[PDB]
């Protein structure tokens, strides 16, 4: 309940401070909580905000501490020299370095618990990690313990892992406290930045893939992946949940599901993080995963998502079937019932299925929400839940009975194991949506849907064309309508190798557009139309972005006012060749002969913290949004991490640095 030694405002410049005459032999159980508010004037090196330890000549494996990487990455250390046991629990990119050019206070803790023989951790307001260890080691277990310090960790007589920044406050206690009070104790100002939370009204511990709009009437809406089964692309349960404010970013409502299949319960599942377990994945939900948003010149909004079956994988799924069949003109969504062999059976008008070797219509048919009924009764099937007791997967059917669907793997009637794209349409500003609807067979009868590159379309102002960014995997796919949404083309652009191409969209001047994109090559590539998308350009490059092959999506906006004159767009993106990390936001200003000069940049954070996929918008008061993955979303190493998805705002002063 209360520390046994409380200081504040101490600042250090890497000697540390000791304290040992006010912390020593006030362990009495060995247990212990350390509470610390603090900010880094540098985030460099290995750096300790506390280390108790034996200071003696030779017992340089005897101390406890908690520790900051210049990558964000919170650990701590439980070692004793003599038994050779040597703790090591952390987890990556828990805490932040700077934000808009100021140390950022954060607030982290670490608990010690004898009886649950577990270390856990605390980053302003997560619990980041709590591992249970063989090799247990509390204050008392660690021999002749004599040396307490404030930023550092004396061993063989000298300061290691010198602090550079001031410790706020700092709080020791001789007992574990509780999870709520811990969590509670760290909570901060950098908690107020997320939207999206492990456990929040999705019941998602994971997020990723952020999407930000701003609508014509000043409301601020967001979209993301709700990811359960960790932050893993496939195989996974996915939702997309939204969130909206009305008061340009400073307040959000509560998470809902959005886009949502029920096969698979949405349910906090702690997902393993070591390097066997990390790679578990569940046998698959059907699942919507990788938004895009657009408001049409009515005010009428648009959210398309990829659609994928139970147990389906982007690289699994076939490439030479649509899902569709062509009869008498018409393109229906084709199903396999359960023991045939082909794809006899067709949705034709009113949900009705027919049996296309008799032509005529069966008992079954198939609501606007992909349900089955047969004689206008729901088929139903069994929820499955999943669950993670101690280091066991499990998956079983958990007493729920849902409509049975389409898209799921005990249906009746099965799609084709293939990737789709849905949309749905909104009258109210994200209040409200109509249920989903299928994108036709653009690519062809024979090829599967293209994937959508998360973020934004956009409406061209000179034709008033709608365009919606898409990629095959060798491809561009330019998806477009010409009558307001109506119905739906598309432009395709072979490309100079196998791209993961996710595109989006900024227009420089009436008729003329540029997609910017992901490459496999390490830089970012643009092409240009000077005919609102009907033909392009071969690709052109960006100079000064230098990544890792893979890549990492973008983004890219117009902003609405002048900057030194002339219209600006805005880009976000990682940059960096040793992985997603080093965010920067861009400005380019548009020229007289539509070349982009690329005079401004601000720095997200120190270079070596993650910065993956991210998403702008200009709020109404044009200042600018921006949410993004603060982790390496690629990296084996920072899979399945709680609360690393932030919301941030930044006005054109902030950006405009770097001359």
């Amino acid at each position: 309940e209360t520390p046994v030694l409380e200081k504040n405002n101490v600042t250090l410049t890497g000697g540390g401070e000791n304290v040992t005459k006010e912390l020593k032999d006030k362990f009495t159980s060995g247990d212990f909580t350390v509470v610390i508010k603090y900010n880094q004037s540098s985030e460099k090196g290995l750096q300790a905000l506390f280390g108790i330890s034996n200071s003696k000549p030779g017992q340089q494996n005897s101390y406890v501490d908690v520790f900051l990487r210049d990558n964000g990455e919170l650990g701590m250390e439980a070692r004793d020299t003599s038994s050779n046991k040597n703790n090591l629990v952390s987890r990556p990119a828990s805490v932040w370095g700077k934000y808009k050019q100021e140390a950022v206070t954060n607030t982290v803790a670490v608990v010690a618990d004898s009886v649950k023989k577990t270390y856990s951790l605390y980053a302003n307001g997560t619990k980041v990690v709590e591992k249970k260890v063989d090799n247990f080691l509390n204050i008392k277990d660690i021999k002749g313990i004599d040396y307490y310090m404030l930023g550092g960790v004396k061993r063989a007589g000298k300061t290691a892992f010198g602090f550079n920044g001031t410790l706020e406050n700092i709080k020791f206690f001789n007992s574990a406290l509780d999870e709520e009070t811990v969590k509670k104790m760290t909570t901060n100002a950098v908690t107020g930045h997320l939207i999206y939370t492990a456990n929040d009204t999705t019941g998602s511990n994971y997020f990723r893939i952020p999407v930000l709009y701003t609508f014509s009437n000043g409301r601020v809406f967001s979209s993301i992946d709700a990811r359960y089964g960790g932050t893993h692309d496939f195989l996974n349960k996915i939702n997309i949940a939204t969130s909206y404010s009305d008061d340009n970013g400073k307040t959000w409502t509560k998470p809902k599901l959005t886009l949502a299949f029920d096969d698979f319960a949405p349910v906090p599942l702690e997902w393993p993080r070591e390097v066997g377990g990390r790679d578990l994945q569940i046998s698959g939900g059907a699942t919507y995963i990788d938004s895009v948003i657009v408001e049409k010149k009515n005010k009428q909004v648009l959210m398309f998502a990829d659609v994928m079956p139970a147990g389906v994988s982007f690289r699994e799924a076939t490439r030479k079937d649509s899902g569709y069949k062509q009869i008498d003109g018409n393109y229906y969504l084709k199903l396999r019932k359960q023991g045939d062999t082909d794809y006899n059976y067709t949705i034709r008008e009113n949900g009705t299925v027919y049996d296309d070797r008799t032509n005529r219509p069966t008992e079954f048919s198939v609501d606007k929400n992909f349900g089955i009924k047969q004689n206008g009764n729901y088929l139903t099937v069994e929820q499955y839940s999943v669950s993670f007791e101690n280091n066991k997967k499990t998956e079983y059917r958990n007493g729920t009975k849902v409509h049975m669907n389409i898209f799921y793997k005990d249906a009746l009637f099965k799609v084709v194991p293939t990737n789709y794209i849905a949309y749905i349409s909104s009258n109210d500003h994200g209040e409200s949506w109509s249920a989903p609807t299928l994108l036709p067979p653009i690519m062809g009868l024979n090829r599967n849907a293209p994937y959508l590159g998360p973020g934004r379309g956009i409406i061209e102002s000179s034709t008033g064309r709608i365009l919606i960014p898409s990629y095959t995997g060798k491809e561009s796919a330019f998806i477009y309508s010409d009558d307001n949404g109506a119905s739906w083309k598309v432009k395709v652009v072979p490309l100079p190798s196998s791209w993961s191409a996710e595109a989006q969209f900024v227009e420089l001047s009436p008729g003329v557009i540029q997609a910017y994109m992901r490459t496999n090559n390490g830089k970012i590539a643009y092409l240009t139309s000077k005919d609102a998308g009907t033909t392009w350009s071969a690709p052109e490059y960006l100079k000064f972005v230098s990544n890792p092959s893979y890549g990492t999506q973008l983004s890219i906006i117009n902003y609405s006012q002048l900057i030194d004159g002339k219209k600006a767009v805005i880009l976000s993106t990682p940059n960096s060749t040793n992985g997603r990390k080093h965010g920067q936001i861009w400005i380019g200003l548009i020229n007289d002969d539509n070349t982009i000069d690329w005079r401004y940049h601000h720095d997200v954070d120190y270079s070596n913290y993650g910065y993956s996929y991210s998403t702008l918008t200009e709020l109404p008061n044009h200042e600018i949004g921006l949410m993004f993955e603060k982790f390496d979303s690629w990296s084996r190493n920072e899979l399945h991490m709680k609360n690393v998805v932030p919301y941030i705002t930044f006005k054109i002063e902030d950006l405009k640095k770097n001359l």
